């Protein structure tokens, strides 16, 4: 019997949930006591609600305790009969205060250096008989010194935004807490530094033709001789020469990141003008050439939300009306990806007809964030309204697909499809997809969905739906930092049961970093897995759960800065 | 009632100690059970030995449990009647396996960057009407972005080896575990990278005249406008233009570090030849000019052990017999600092006559390490012997001064003297010294003493004294990672009760870093303190305990690599 909570803590004025997990079909007590950890006095009591089994999860029965109504600061634990939770804090900006600084140090620790960075001033561009200086940036994973704008391009619908997403997220977070006392001056300095570090690397990843390079890849060998600018395919990592980044292949966010970087009062190795020019050129190049870079030739949802971000940020920096038009273009095109069908109302589709739904292990909350970026730069009241409620429909879709089955954790559910299978709602991404191998923990996805939920809130009409989003987001954050079937905080250096990756080969997870996380089960996708016994030692498989990967950290970092902004915003409204 | 242990763990074949701390003058049970944490079965039982009060420490009564004889791997906790310890691991290379990687990431996270590093390519050299490019290196502390070879030069006997010590320690550790499978290949790569990063900075800190600059100082303002190459005095930080580093003022270790760096198969921004030349020139410059740079004019013990390191490393790299002569010179001069008196036999003296003993909050184990560096490069049997037993006498002095009063923790004790006070043995450094303000936690000192104890072991005759040193060293490591009156692991990100510095102003302690630590009490030096109530919020005082500082981490890192080498060495001897 486990009494699962957020290992770190809860917002004083926010949703507070705990889950009893046990094999008992019923309990002998249905009162929980919240006990002050210092004095050991019971400060409040709460009902325990039966939830039952979840899908085909092997952990047993789940019981909800809702302590949201408790609003006193301090350190506490929960207790029912058999079981006791670990000690959590209740207070303002708790995940911000406790965890942001360690995530920054995480990024700084993961910066490219030494024999890798030196080689990266002289990297072979595959089948081009030349060399590029692409030093800087971060290593991608705890087991990968390669540097990515994206990958999995050959699968078409899987493209994760990587290095530029890190840069965008920090800049976005910076702008959300700009002028607030939520973070300190030196924290701002440090975040600016980390953003500019990646910004300079994006500059270097741009060819003179205008396109950005997709990957600096080493075939996971850590051998500097094997570092080549390329694209790659399958799990075996066959290198090919289609290294030009499409909008969906890192290209779009690269533009957005550089554009956002250009608005700052200070700069990196390159100046604001250089960031701006690299952005503009990258954009119009892709306007011209995008479809030649995309493996299937067809632009999808990913192309559209990335391009939206690009064009929005470009408008903010240049103030040129043609970028507002580009934004209008990309918005309306993205809006058209929202479709209904037999099973679901108002989902996101990957392709044109809805035959393949959008589900993304890294950035599933990006469609709505991109649309909300547009709605902030759009000027007249009447133009916005067709998007304003497509936002509302998307938000409500997340909530409803997550309420469609038994879901005590509030794990954000999704509409998935395998190759040669029919569409289904699920907790986790489909294992049999267009990659032929690729699926992993979804901590970045959850960070993006939490971010989405916080950032869509000004554009939501109903106060009812707003507070459902506050629950939705907290649920996603709770999962990442311990409130999950595995009682595992996935942020390294905080809470407990931190997973390592492969320490026996010197691939250690780094303090402040977030690993992949929990998946659908390996044999049964309705089951749940984290290093399951049969795959745990299989080195071809064990990267899916325990390995860190920069999107996770970046998305978590944006999520907590988004959260902090939303919390500040509520307390601001309360005074007037 | 607390049952204090090492928060992380113990070597399977090593000293295993626990301490009950309570206000009870006697117990009701004097058997401890060691209980397997997984099964909760008692695996062995042990006697509890009364130790009593310690000095004037306010924590009460201490009881020893010695479980050294238990030699089975796994996770365990201790229990006696009232109290239960937290869960620790027993196994091979435990502090190495668990903590090294996080300390490296600590150093990488603390590298100079952004607005500070950019300014550091154009730093004002005080009263010199010019500018230096001294970019690179690490920030000194969690509340200080300044970069130091040393400081406190005006006090003469207090000079800590800082940035070059970091570089030396990593290189030393690298060489200790070279050819062993104790660390992984990628860990070696990462350590080499971190060493070379500081090596390049040392090159840049050398003037064309030959001397190294002492400090890049900002008056603790974090304002880049105030960054000036200088030296400084008092707590108020008055900047003066005596920035040339004497042997004792960072100069000597800088030479040693660069010399050691020059032996590596790979290099940083500068090559092996450039490291070597910078070392040679720095040395002979100080041979010529040292006494003009030292505030009092007189060379002391610190000058001699630093110079010894310099000349030894120079001999190893160049193979020139004149450096063996310099080593012989510095050795014999250092040996002469070992003096007896009324109170103590065979202490280390700071000045010539013994009127001021050597006690160092940062590097007290350096005299013996330096001598042991000499004994490894010296060729004929007869030359070494006068030093060989001066080593033995120094080791035995540490042990005996630490046994002179009640000392359950095995905290390394020292011979101290205040200004206008007579000499005394103590646990902690004297508060009223030649600085007029400066004293702090001694975690680096303990790391160096542990290192000393491990590295002096081949040069110790008696097997009896060797195993006392194994106890001595482990005692020092145990203190740093939780076995202390405060139940506080001082390595951030590990064990529990990690202290922060000043998070409300954005001065956060970083994962993988070691803070200052525990001191003598503020009003009573026979008492003990860590953020005591009266000074805790005093911002002029609270830096002494909770602030991180790079020597601590570097010395801890060398200590655990030294430990790992010693452990490997024992298991190697057992087969033959």
């Amino acid at each position: 019997s486990l009494l699962l909570t957020n290992h770190i803590g809860y917002e004083r004025l926010g949703p507070k949930k705990a889950i009893i997990q046990t094999e008992q079909p019923h309990l002998s007590s249905y009162t929980a006591q919240l006990i002050c950890a210092t004095s050991e006095q019971t400060v409040a009591t709460f009902a325990v609600e039966e939830q039952g089994k979840v899908a085909n999860w092997h952990q047993g029965y789940f019981y909800l305790i809702d302590f949201s109504s408790f609003t006193d600061s301090g350190d506490y634990f929960l207790q029912v009969e058999d079981s006791r939770s670990s000690t959590f804090t209740v207070g303002e900006h708790i995940l911000l205060n406790q965890t942001l600084s360690d995530v920054i140090h995480y990024f700084k620790s993961q910066r490219c250096g030494g024999v890798f960075d030196q080689q990266d001033r002289q990297v072979p561009v595959l089948n081009a008989n030349q060399t590029a200086d692409v030093h800087g940036g971060w290593y991608d994973a705890s087991g990968d010194v390669s540097k990515y704008l994206s990958h999995l391009s050959y699968a078409n619908y899987l493209n994760p935004q990587q290095t530029p997403m890190v840069v965008w997220n920090i800049l976005k977070g910076l702008s959300l807490l700009e002028g607030s006392e939520d973070i300190a001056a030196f924290t701002r300095t440090r975040l600016i530094e980390e953003a500019l570090f990646g910004a300079d690397f994006l500059v270097r990843m741009q060819n003179e033709k205008g396109f950005f390079y997709m990957t600096v890849f080493d075939k996971w060998s850590k051998d500097t001789a094997q570092r080549e600018i390329c694209a790659y395919e399958t799990q075996l990592g066959h290198k090919f020469d289609d290294y030009q980044a499409g909008f969906r292949q890192g290209g779009g966010v690269a533009i957005a990141a550089l554009a956002a970087a250009s608005r700052l009062g200070v700069h990196g190795e390159y100046d604001q003008q250089k960031y701006r020019n690299a952005a503009e050129n990258g954009y119009w190049h892709l306007k011209e050439h995008n479809t030649q870079y995309l493996n299937d030739g067809e632009e999808n949802i990913i192309d559209e939300y990335c391009a939206l971000l690009a064009s929005v940020e470009l408008f903010k920096a240049t103030k040129e009306t043609r970028y507002l038009e580009e934004s209008r273009l990309w918005a309306q095109r993205l809006v058209a990806r929202q479709m209904s069908d037999e099973q679901i109302q108002h989902f996101w589709s990957a392709n044109q007809d809805g035959s393949r739904p959008y589900f993304h292990a890294a950035e599933a909350g990006l469609p709505t964030i991109a649309l909300c970026e547009y709605l902030a730069i759009e000027d007249d009241s009447v133009q916005t309204e067709s998007v304003k409620c497509i936002v509302n429909r998307a938000c409500e879709f997340e909530i409803k697909i997550s309420n469609k089955v038994t879901n005590p954790f509030g794990y954000p559910r999704q509409y998935v499809k395998g190759v040669n299978e029919s569409k289904r709602d699920a907790f986790f991404v489909a294992h049999n997809n267009e990659s032929g191998y690729w699926w992993q923990g979804e901590n970045a996805r959850l960070g993006s969905l939490a971010t989405m939920a916080y950032l869509a809130q000004p554009h939501i009409a109903s106060q009812e739906i707003q507070q459902q989003l506050s629950v939705f987001a907290q649920d996603a954050l709770n999962w990442i930092v311990g409130l999950n079937p595995y009682d595992m905080c996935m942020l390294d250096g905080h809470g407990r049961n931190n997973p390592d990756y492969l320490p026996q080969y010197g691939f250690f997870n780094a303090k402040g970093g977030v690993c992949n996380g929990i998946t659908g089960g390996f044999e049964d996708e309705e089951d749940i897995a984290f290093n399951p016994p049969a795959q745990k030692d299989d080195m071809l498989q064990n990267w899916r759960w325990g390995e860190q990967w920069i999107p996770h950290g970046a998305w978590y970092l944006l999520a907590i800065m988004s959260q902090a902004q939303h919390i500040s915003q509520l307390a601001t409204s309360k005074n007037i």
